[PDB]
């Protein structure tokens, strides 16, 4: 229930490649609506294959925004794994991963049932939309862009 | 936690296909010791699909073993597609799922960190390994047939 449409995100604080911790406000972020990807290198399926092609193409056309910004929210649980697969499969968006799995506290607040997963937050934290794909996904970004 | 090598494996109910549930202590289980694997359909993995061999093989050679059952455990939510890769890789071991999820109830109990995974309990129901794969399982496995 903490995460359904309209309640605010639950907090998190999670290490990105460096090992500095991002959260929803960190400066990439502030001020921003923030698309949350779901997904690991232990599973890379079609869909997660098919969710990247769709995220990669949201990156080219909104890596310079001033009102969405985007996170990779990885369940790996080996980070030479983890930052295999961000260089293979250009996951060029920032990423994190505290390599806790299906354990990492994460992925209980989020009640992430299967990957790839996403979720929609708007600048204040709300929860606006869950599993976007295609385009409606396309259509809610260009939304948020419009609304400015 | 509750899952440590050596300690009583935590309860479970689970419906297999036709509804029926499933305990450690069901008939086609009870008295033996029992390979419990996890997985998803959604989960098209090289080591998901590398497991489901080497389980295939197991259950050619042991189905009739009375000294050990197996059980697949499913972390689907979406019955059909549960249903369909039941029946595309043959996973001929009973086989339940209650559309719960990666967060579910039997994936917390167990401290499943990723799929796919695997555990082995003795008849009394504890704990004796976790994750074995390859000839490494298949050792396991003829050691805990073999009789005195």
């Amino acid at each position: 229930a903490k995460s359904e449409i309209g309640k605010y995100a639950p907090f998190f604080s999670l290490p990105n490649a460096k090992g500095e911790k991002i959260t929803r406000s960190s400066d990439a972020f502030k001020q921003k609506s923030l698309l949350i990807n779901f997904w690991a290198s232990w599973n890379d399926s079609i869909s997660q294959k098919q969710s990247n092609s769709e995220l990669r193409e949201i990156y080219k056309k909104y890596k310079k925004n001033k009102y969405i910004g985007m996170l990779g929210i990885s369940l790996d649980v080996d980070k030479q794994q983890w930052k295999d697969a961000i260089k293979r499969d250009t996951l060029d968006w920032e990423q994190v991963c505290d390599f806790g799995g299906l354990n990492s506290e994460v992925a209980k607040q989020y009640s992430i049932y299967k990957i790839p997963a996403n979720i929609l937050l708007s600048s204040d934290g709300k929860i606006l939309a869950k599993n976007l794909r295609g385009e409606e996904l396309k259509k809610k970004i260009e939304n948020i862009v419009e609304e400015a």
